[PDB]
C-alpha cells in the first residue's frame, strides 16, 4: 500500500519569527499520473539536539500541495514559545490505487529551528530593605519566561518628595502614625482581574537607553544602592533584560517602595537657644531650626518650669513656629525660669538642648 | 457636544492629545503603561471639555502623574453601560499618584470602584462613596497607603487652606469630606441625586451632576435619562429612540451610525439584534423569528483542524463559503462537533473532508439540506471525501433531505465506508449518471 523506497526532501527557505516559523521544501511531483498526494508536517519542543522520527510526542499538521508550478508547498507553524528549539520534518503520503507502478514515498531530515526571542517576564518577588542611613540593599528571582540568555537587569531608583499635607497642618492636635524605615528580613473575578492585567503588561517593553532617576545595572539577581539621602523614600524599578538592543526591549518594571534609615541626630537643634523677653511677663525665646531633618520637622516641644516646682511643656507647630522666629511665654508668676526644647521629626523624637534659664520681675 | 467614541492612550504624553476637543466619550477611557512620563509633562495638560464618560475609566501605571484634579477639573458623570469586570473606575499601579481628586464628580451610576496598589495615594478616606454610588459596598480600596499614616487634611479641620464644607456619614464615621487638601466633596440640601449649583439651590430633576439654572432642564449639564437636542428627557420623543442607553438619535442616524446586522426593537437602536429576533432587508425593526435565528456566517474557506477552530461557526445557519474538515489528532469528537457544526443548513461552497482518523460518523451534519456549490473544487468536485480510515455511519442527512445542484462528488479511500450509504446519497441526491467511475470506484473506499 505505501513505505515503498525512501527519497529525500529539501527545505528550500526557513523563516523565524518570534511565535511563527514558515517552512518551504521543493515541490516533489510523482512519478505518476492523475493521482493525488499531500504532506505531513511533524513538529514538537526538542531542547537537545537528538530526537527520534516517526514517534504521541510530535504535533501533526496536513498540507496540501499547490496547484501550479510555482509556489512550493510551505507551512506555517504558529503559537511557538520565544526562544525554544523546535525539531520539524515533513513526509509524503502519495496514496494511491495503481496496481504495478512504484510506491516511492519520501521523506525530510529531522531539521531544528530556533525562534527569535522576546523580552522577558517582570522580575519575581523583590525584597528591600536598609543596613544604613544612605543604603538599600534590593534582592529578587529570575523572570518565569526567560526569552533568550539572561545578561543584566536594569535597576532604577528615584527620590520621592514628602507630601505637602505635613507641611501645613497643626500636629499639636490630631497626631498621626510616623512612618518607619525598612527592616524586612532579606476568586473568578480576582484571576481574571489579575489576567487582565498581565496580559496589559506583555505588550509592554522598556528600551534600555528632588525627582531625578538615575540608572544601573546589574549581572546578578542583587543590588546595593549607595549615596542615598537619609530617612528619603526612593522608588525602585527592576527590569530584566537580554539581547535587547534590537530585540522589542528589556522587561517591566516591578517597583518596590523602600524608606532609609533615619540619620541618628539629624535633628539636633544648631547653636544656643536666645530669649528676649518683653516687660508684660511675657517672654520670648529664639531658636533656628535644624537644616537637614529626617523628612521634615512636624513640631516643636518646649519644657519649661519655674526653679523648685514641677514641668510644663508645650507644643508648637510649623506656623506657630515661624510666625515670630520662636515661642511666647505669657502669663507667668515672677521668679527664675528654666527651659529646654526639643523637635520633634518625621523619624521620631530629638534630642533636648542645652538649658536656657531667664529671669521674670 | 463630540462623538468622542472609546479610546486607549499608552506610552506617550503625546497620545493624550486627542481628547482637545472631546466632550462626551462614548465608551471608555483608558490611560495605561506611560513609563516616560514626568511631572512636568503633566504639569500644563488639562482637559477641561471633557465632562461625562459613559463606560468606564481606567489608569494603570501612568508615571509622574500626581493627581487627576488637572486632568479632568470638569469630568461629571461615569454613565457604566458596560464595566471592567463590575468596576467603572479602576486605578492600579499608580506610581507618584497623591490623591483621586475628581472635584467635580456627581455620580457614578452603575459599577463599584477599585483603587489598588497605589503606594504613595492616600485621601481615600475623607471621601464618601454613599453620595456618588447607589451600591457604595462593593467597592474594593485595598493597598494603598496606609490609612493612619497621612494626614487627610480637608480644607476645614484645624489650621488649613480656609473655608470648611459639610461633613456626613459613609461607614458610621462623622468626619469632613474633601477631594484634595483644597478642593473638597459638594453636599447640598435635597433629596439624592439631585445636582445644584453655587447659589446652593439644587436644579432640575432631570439634571445630574450640575446646572447653570435651578428647574430648567435645558441647562443640564448631564442628562440623567435621556438626552436630546440640549434637553434632558425621561424618554425619547416618539419620532426618535434610544442610542448607547444615554441618547436619543432618529432611524436614518442610528442607520448610518453602523455602516447592517442594527435594529430598532424595543425602541432601542441597537448593534446585534438580541436573541429571538431578528431581520433581513425589510424595515429596521427585530420582529420576533419564527422558531430559530438565522444566522448567516461568511468564510472564505474555513479549514478545520481541532474543536477550538469549529466553534467560530456556533450557531450558524448559512454558511457563505467552502469547509474543509481535518480532524486526526481527535477522539470521539462527534458530540462536540455536534455543538458546533450541526445548525449548519446551506453551504455555498464545497465540502470536503480529508484524513480525517478521528470522525467515526459524519452525523454531526444533521440540519445540513443543500450545499449549492458556488466555491468549487478543481476538478468539478462539490463532496470531497478522501482518506477517511475509520468512516461507516456517514450521517443521516439523506432521504431527499439533501440536494448538490452542480458539481459531481469523489469519494476514495474510505476503506469502513460501505459502499450502500455512497450510494444511497447518490440516490437521494437525486444525481447519479453525474459522476463516472474511478471516482466512487471500489478497492479503495468500502472494505
Amino acid at each position: 500500500r505505501a513505505a515503498c523506497q525512501t527519497r529525500t526532501l529539501r527545505f528550500v527557505s526557513n523563516v523565524t519569527e518570534a511565535d511563527r516559523i514558515l517552512l518551504r521544501w521543493e515541490r516533489y511531483e510523482p512519478l505518476e499520473a492523475r493521482d493525488l498526494l499531500s504532506f505531513i508536517v511533524y513538529y514538537k519542543e526538542s531542547p537537545f539536539q537528538n530526537a527520534t522520527e516517526h514517534v504521541q510526542s510530535w504535533n501533526l499538521l496536513d498540507v496540501e500541495l499547490p496547484l501550479s508550478r510555482t509556489q512550493e508547498p510551505g507551512v506555517t507553524l504558529a503559537s511557538l514559545k520565544p526562544w525554544t528549539q523546535y525539531a520539524v520534518f515533513v513526509r509524503a503520503i502519495t496514496l494511491t490505487t495503481e496496481e504495478d507502478s512504484p510506491h516511492q514515498g519520501a521523506q525530510s531530515p529531522i531539521v531544528y529551528l530556533r525562534t527569535l526571542p522576546a523580552a522577558p517576564t517582570v522580575p519575581q518577588d523583590v525584597i528591600s530593605t536598609s543596613n544604613s542611613s544612605s543604603h538599600l540593599l534590593v534582592r529578587w528571582k529570575p523572570p518565569t519566561q526567560r526569552n533568550g540568555n539572561l545578561t543584566y537587569y536594569l535597576v532604577l531608583w528615584q527620590r520621592l518628595a514628602e507630601d505637602g499635607d505635613l507641611y501645613l497642618n497643626d500636629y499639636c492636635h490630631r497626631g498621626l502614625r510616623l512612618p518607619t524605615s525598612n527592616n524586612d528580613p532579606r476568586e473568578a473575578q480576582e484571576a481574571s482581574f489579575q489576567k487582565k492585567f498581565e496580559n496589559f503588561l506583555h505588550n509592554a517593553i522598556t528600551i534600555p537607553i528632588d525627582f531625578e532617576i538615575q540608572e544601573d545595572k546589574v549581572p546578578r539577581e542583587r543590588a546595593v544602592l549607595s549615596g542615598l539621602r537619609h530617612f528619603t523614600e526612593y522608588r525602585i524599578d527592576i527590569h530584566a533584560c537580554n539581547h535587547a538592543a534590537h530585540t522589542v526591549g528589556c522587561s517591566a518594571a516591578t517597583f518596590v517602595f523602600a524608606r532609609t534609615m533615619p540619620h541618628r541626630e539629624a535633628d539636633g537643634i544648631p547653636g544656643k537657644v536666645a530669649w528676649e523677653a518683653s516687660s508684660k511677663n511675657s517672654v520670648l525665646l529664639r531658636w533656628l531650626e535644624p537644616p537637614d531633618p529626617n523628612g521634615l520637622i512636624l513640631k516643636y516641644e518646649i519644657k519649661y518650669r519655674r526653679l523648685g516646682e514641677e514641668a510644663t511643656v508645650l507644643c508648637v507647630s510649623r506656623l506657630r513656629y515661624a510666625k515670630f522666629g520662636g515661642v511666647h511665654l505669657a502669663l507667668l508668676p515672677p521668679g527664675n525660669y528654666s527651659a529646654r526644647v526639643r523637635a520633634t521629626s518625621l523619624a521620631g523624637n530629638g534630642s533636648w538642648t542645652d538649658s536656657v534659664a531667664f529671669y521674670i520681675l
